[PDB]
């Protein structure tokens, strides 16, 4: 749900994606990572 690096052909289609990532980024970050199913923000 968060540690999903795999991607598929979904241009404009509702598909499960790492929300925590884009969240922290757009919030006050740039990069994103996961650890043992745990959301981790990075530069």
């Amino acid at each position: 749900v968060t540690c999903d690096v795999l991607s598929f052909e979904a241009k404009g289609i509702a598909v499960n994606h790492s929300a925590c990532a884009l969240h922290c980024i757009a919030l006050r970050k740039k990069g994103g990572s996961c650890q043992n199913g745990v959301c981790v923000c990075r530069n």
